[PDB]
């Protein structure tokens, strides 16, 4: 048996046999009081000591949101979906600690994605115990409040402040800093790691004041605030809650009134409503996200990065080769999984006003006009392969190159890679490519299970990126230093370098997506 006494009680862990070895999990411990009753909405509340023995042997509830419903049964989208109970007690998280206790070890925090709207920690792909075992790194993972549950706002009131969701995440960090020593990690050493939403939150964290004293470094995969889905303004959020109001008949005068009435409503009702407080929606539309409230956030988040104001530090960053072509099939015209999706210029006219909803009939044109200009214009996957690059580049690919641009302007290193290995076992099809959050499962390490059926050069591919992402958060540097690996070399602002990630080769390039870049950073911006 193994109890660790954290500063609110003791716990109870569990053993896991990983590879001839043993790792120590502690699945579903509380960090605040549940937010419940007059609790919904508002930030998390710390949590009070008890005195018997928490059996942290499973994992928790996972916080309430919408499922995707749109290809039942099939195992590519239903990977994602909640694989334990949804309820709002949900503030709960994970420890995998090596066997034999570390005394000092680098912590290793996951944030998960899925917009803000969904996503869980008890996901198989984010299960840290092979980090745990291959790297003698104790990995930690939290839930955090996702939709109008975790995101809902009515600026200046506390009643529902805006921003629940982070201030979960921040609790968590606090968590670790006042409970990991126990657990043999260093609290001095913490790096922050996530993807998609979650790499948002991270960027987000380096800019939150009071976030700076809870982690050393950064990792940030697929997501950056700058990103166009990362950050609501204060007037549409607002328009937003009070849609929200007059769907449910919780419209009232006195605000506050309103948030009381929204808390008499059941979790269900909420989460039924939500997609229709956008006037307009898009496959990626965050309906209720992270917002400037002037408590974790206190400006404008473009122009906090744009004057150097953020915890300066290191920062690894990165991109899959095909961000986009995941959103196609929840939506545009032509699209499936289940053929090849070759569209028509017309079909491809229709996909942008699916994605680019509110903009321009000039907006889509130009949009058009950059991506529609080929070689070899008789190619007939041609406008297939532009939507999925125009949705990928503009929503994911260029917002991290411009993250890493402006944080390293001022001093810091930063490191930046392009993820292009389409895993084996990928369920969805090839015209689909490298898909957002399929590097995810590399990260992790579960190519490293000889018997789970990947292949062996994605084993070496695997163990070398557990490598490097550990040796970033050990020594922020994340070199493999004896299997005569690829340099990684720092993004400069002047040379942009960046490293190829995959089983073929591993280069150094120089200026991704540069010339799409352009258009959608220095043009588009103005439409
Ligand atoms: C690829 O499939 C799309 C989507 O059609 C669905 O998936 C197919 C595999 C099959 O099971 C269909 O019955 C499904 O509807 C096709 O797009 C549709 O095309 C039809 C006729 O071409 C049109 O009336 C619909 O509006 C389209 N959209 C939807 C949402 O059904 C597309 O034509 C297929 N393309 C190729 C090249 O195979
Ligand atoms: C990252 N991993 C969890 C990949 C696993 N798959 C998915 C699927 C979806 C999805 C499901 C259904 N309809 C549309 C999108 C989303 C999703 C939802 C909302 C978003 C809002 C803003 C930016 C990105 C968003 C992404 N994210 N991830
Ligand atoms: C907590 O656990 C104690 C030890 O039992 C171990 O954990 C439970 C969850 C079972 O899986 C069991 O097989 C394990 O050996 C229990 O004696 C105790 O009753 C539990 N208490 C609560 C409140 O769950
Ligand atoms: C702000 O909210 C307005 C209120 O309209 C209501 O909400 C929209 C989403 C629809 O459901 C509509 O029929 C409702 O009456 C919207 O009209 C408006 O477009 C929203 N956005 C802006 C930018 O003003
Ligand atoms: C390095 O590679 C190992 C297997 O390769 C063998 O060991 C290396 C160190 C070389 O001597 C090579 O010629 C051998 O064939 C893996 O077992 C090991 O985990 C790898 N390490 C990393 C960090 O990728
Ligand atoms: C852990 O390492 C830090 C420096 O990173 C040091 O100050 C601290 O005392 C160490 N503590 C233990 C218990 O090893
Ligand atoms: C709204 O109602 C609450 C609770 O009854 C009260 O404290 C508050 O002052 C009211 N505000 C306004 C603006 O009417």
């Amino acid at each position: 048996d193994i109890i660790i006494a954290t500063k609110n009680g003791k716990v109870r862990g569990m053993q896991l046999t990983v590879f001839g070895g043993t790792v120590t999990a502690f699945l579903g411990i509380p960090y605040a009081q549940p937010p419940l009753g007059r609790l919904r909405f508002k930030k998390p509340q710390s949590l009070t000591k008890w005195s018997d023995i928490w059996n942290a042997t499973k994992y928790a509830n996972s916080c309430c949101q919408n499922i995707d419903q749109s290809f039942p049964g099939f195992h590519g989208s239903e990977m994602w979906n909640p694989n334990t109970d949804l309820s709002e007690d949900c503030l709960y998280l994970n420890v995998w600690i090596p066997a034999p206790k570390p005394k000092n070890a680098t912590v290793l925090i996951w944030i998960y994605g899925g917009g803000f709207q969904t996503g869980t920690s008890s996901l198989h792909v984010y299960d840290g115990k092979f980090l745990a075992r291959v790297e003698r790194v104790i990995v930690v993972s939290m839930n955090y409040r996702v939709g109008a549950l975790g995101f809902l706002a009515l600026p200046g009131n506390p009643e529902a402040p805006g921003n629940m969701g982070l201030f979960d995440q921040q609790l968590a960090l606090q968590w670790v800093q006042k409970n990991i020593a126990a657990f043999g990690g260093n609290p001095k050493s913490v790096t922050l790691f996530g993807e998609s939403a979650g790499a948002a939150s991270v960027s987000l964290h380096l800019l939150s004041p009071g976030s700076h004293s809870l982690f050393t470094r950064a990792i940030l995969q697929s997501g950056s605030f700058n990103a166009p889905w990362a950050v609501t303004s204060l007037y549409e959020a607002r328009n937003r809650t009070l849609n929200l109001a007059k769907l449910t008949g919780c419209s009232r005068e006195n605000e506050t009134e309103i948030i009381k009435c929204l808390r008499n409503k059941d979790p269900q009702e909420i989460l039924l409503n939500e997609a229709f407080v956008v006037p307009y929606g898009t496959p990626l539309s965050v309906n209720f996200g992270p917002t400037v409230d002037g408590d974790f956030l206190t400006d404008m988040p473009d122009i906090l990065l744009e004057l150097g104001q953020f915890k300066k530090t290191q920062i690894l960053v990165g991109v899959n080769k095909d961000e986009g072509t995941a959103f196609l099939v929840y939506g545009a015209p032509g699209f499936s999984k289940d053929n090849n999706s070759i569209i028509t210029r017309k079909e491809f006219q229709e996909g942008l006003k699916i994605f680019f909803p509110g903009v321009s009939e000039f907006g889509k044109e130009s949009i058009l006009f950059h991506y529609t200009d080929w070689v070899d214009d008789q190619r007939p996957e041609n406008y297939r392969e532009a939507l999925g690059d125009v949705v990928g580049d503009y929503n994911f690919i260029c917002p991290a190159l411009e993250f890493t641009k402006k944080f390293s302007e001022w001093g810091n290193n930063a490191f930046f890679y392009y993820f292009e290995h389409r895993s084996s076992k990928l369920p969805w099809p090839e015209w689909m490519g490298v898909m957002h959050g399929y590097e995810i499962e590399f990260v992790f390490g579960l190519p490293l299970e000889r018997r789970d059926q990947y292949t062996k050069a994605e084993e070496i591919l695997s163990r070398s990126i557990v490598k490097r992402w550990a040796n970033f958060a050990k020594y922020g540097n994340p070199q493999e230093t004896q299997n005569q690996s690829t340099s990684w070399p720092v993004f400069k602002s002047t040379e942009q370098k960046y490293l190829t990630l995959n089983t073929e080769s591993t280069r150094i390039m120089t200026k991704l997506r540069a010339q799409q870049c352009r258009f959608w950073t220095s043009f588009f911006p103005k439409v």
